[PDB]
């Protein structure tokens, strides 16, 4: 029920998740794309990811990559340049680690159960976002910032 | 061949590469697909770009080779180059560049004048030979040429 309930939130959106080895493998692409300061159009940042994707995961499409991209766009991770031609993305200097990309993904998730008035715990977001218990302290520290300081 | 060794050798030293006509064609093609709507790639991104897709086909394709035809777009003055900082030099094709019979047109001009440059005397019939495989485009050559060569 949970799980489900948020997935759906997640689409309800815009977004998507594309489960815990994908979404990894679809966020490093993004990464190898964009930390060196290039400047993506959608359509060309999409063909970089879902050409290298689709071997291993049959599901990238042009539609689900796009739709990971949106969950990044909705954080606040790239500096748009707009044009009269297709506006460019760059990833901001501060998202430029894997680390540090993949803590405003998460964060954006969080905030998106927030906004439907689902409880989920580090624990249960360990397993939903990295298919394992490694990252509960990871997801932890996450919701801490998204509520009152102590 | 003699010719053709010794062109394809002062290509080679200044650090460009032809890859073939098929391939260079392919190469050129996917360039266009990554540049033609204003995207701005270093050469990490480029490269990367053509080589995931060239490489399945062409599977004599590196990232050292295609890394090459790069650096003869460059030298051909194809690119927009901005650089912000420390970061790395970003590529746009020139608005004027952005479809393959002008890119194609620079890119063989370049290797026509590094053919001038090395002293090669090359007839149009045998540049249609090399830079594409055919016959069917010595009036192309002629024209570039005659742009080299000869001011209007
Ligand atoms: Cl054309
Ligand atoms: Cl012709
Ligand atoms: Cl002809
Ligand atoms: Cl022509
Ligand atoms: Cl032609
Ligand atoms: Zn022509």
């Amino acid at each position: 029920q949970l799980s489900s309930n948020l997935w759906a939130a997640v689409r309800a959106r815009g977004c998507q998740f594309l489960g815990p080895a994908m979404q990894e493998e679809a966020l490093k692409l993004v990464l190898l794309a964009l930390e060196d300061g290039s400047a993506l159009s959608r359509k060309v940042l999409v063909l970089f990811v879902v050409q290298r994707l689709e071997p291993r995961f049959p599901q990238a499409s042009k539609t689900s990559i796009g739709h990971v991209v949106q969950l990044l766009y909705r954080a606040s991770c790239f500096k748009v340049t707009k044009r009269d031609d297709s506006s460019l993305m760059q990833l901001k200097e501060e998202f430029r680690t894997y680390e540090a990309l993949r803590r405003e993904h998460d964060s954006q998730i969080v905030q998106i159960a927030m906004e439907a008035g689902l409880r989920i715990a580090p624990d249960q977001w360990s397993s939903l976002l990295y298919g394992d218990q490694s990252h509960k302290s990871h997801m932890q520290s996450i919701i801490d910032k998204l509520q009152t300081p102590a």
